[PDB]
């Protein structure tokens, strides 16, 4: 049968939270079968304990951000991307601080990290969400949307009328039968535009950010000097991003994403809709690896 993963080795990760600047220490540990990916707040008496679950969303400006009372986990979205992109069912994420840090701005820091850690399959039947039907969520004009499909495929479209933007590097698919989530999109980096990060610097967000964790675009270039890790590092990047936001579900999904001009607030408005939809998808599991329409790497 295809079954749950977990870690090996607990995994230990130092950084800083783009948003907040805070420094933070990242812990990821085993657990048990059907647990999920569980984000813990190890500063707080008594700690608290946040599922990576849709239902657990707060706020879905600039980032995926985890809420329960007041007490919220931020930046979830490129961990929860490296999680789904390993086939990590069950983990504790535990954090000394509000965000999760921001690393290179990429998932290849934490891919590494839990590859370094190996993964362990556990005796318990790996559970995917099969999409059945289509369901789609739109927001003026951003899309998003769920399509049967007997993999797990992505696409996302970007449109930015600017100078670095104009070709066809503003949209990608990406069947992970055919292509490697490790190589082709878990290195793409974050990306702001030099007139919003000074917007956010205004308003002491962005505490964090640096040519160091994200691609910094002007008005007509790429401020990064050493230049970028793909032709199309950037739809990569939303295509990373929505990879983290899909993992919400707790589950990977057999299915495809198309998103167009899509965020975190739409794709977890995508997310609920689709949860909501109970004629739309159904919880599958694989007695045969052989038939299964999706295969990830070797623990
Ligand atoms: C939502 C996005 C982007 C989210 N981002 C990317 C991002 C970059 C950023 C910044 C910065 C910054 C740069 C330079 C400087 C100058 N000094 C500062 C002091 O140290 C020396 C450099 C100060 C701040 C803030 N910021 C942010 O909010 C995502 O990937 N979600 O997962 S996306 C791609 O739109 O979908
Ligand atoms: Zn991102």
């Amino acid at each position: 049968m295809i079954k749950q993963r977990t870690l090996k080795n607990i995994i230990r990760a130092t950084g800083v939270g783009l948003h907040s600047g805070e420094k933070v220490y990242l812990t990821l540990k085993p657990a048990p079968v059907d647990t999920g990916i569980v984000f813990s707040r190890t500063d707080l008496d008594p700690v608290v304990e946040i599922p990576a679950r849709a239902e657990n969303v707060g706020e879905t400006t600039m980032s995926t951000t985890l809420v329960k009372g007041d007490v919220k986990v931020d930046t979830v979205e490129h961990l929860l991307s490296a999680m789904a992109g390993l086939g990590i069912d069950n983990a504790y994420v535990e954090l000394s601080a509000s965000e999760v840090p921001i690393m290179d701005g990429s998932a290849g820091p934490f891919v590494f990290l839990i590859q370094s850690a190996g993964l362990q399959e556990q005796e318990a039947a790996k559970k995917f969400i099969r999409i059945k039907r289509e369901v789609s969520v739109e927001e003026g004009d951003k899309r998003a949307v769920f399509v049967p499909f007997d993999g797990f495929k992505v696409s996302f479209e970007i449109d930015f009328d600017h100078p670095v933007f104009r070709g066809r590097t503003q949209q990608a698919s990406v069947d992970f039968s055919s292509t490697s989530f490790v190589k082709e999109v878990s290195r793409a980096r974050t990306f702001g535009f030099m007139r919003d990060i000074e917007y956010l610097r205004s308003q002491n967000l962005a505490l964090g950010g640096s040519v160091e964790n994200a691609i910094v675009v002007d008005e007509n270039r790429v401020l990064n000097e050493d230049g970028l890790r793909y032709e199309d590092e950037f739809v990569k990047h939303k295509i990373l991003d929505a990879i983290g936001d899909l993992y919400l579900l707790g589950n990977s999904l057999i299915g495809e994403f198309r998103g167009f001009k899509s965020g975190h607030a739409l794709n977890n408005q995508l997310l609920r809709t689709l949860i909501a939809d109970k004629d739309a998808w159904e919880v599958v599991t694989f007695e045969d690896a052989r038939t299964a329409p999706i295969s990830y790497m070797r623990p």
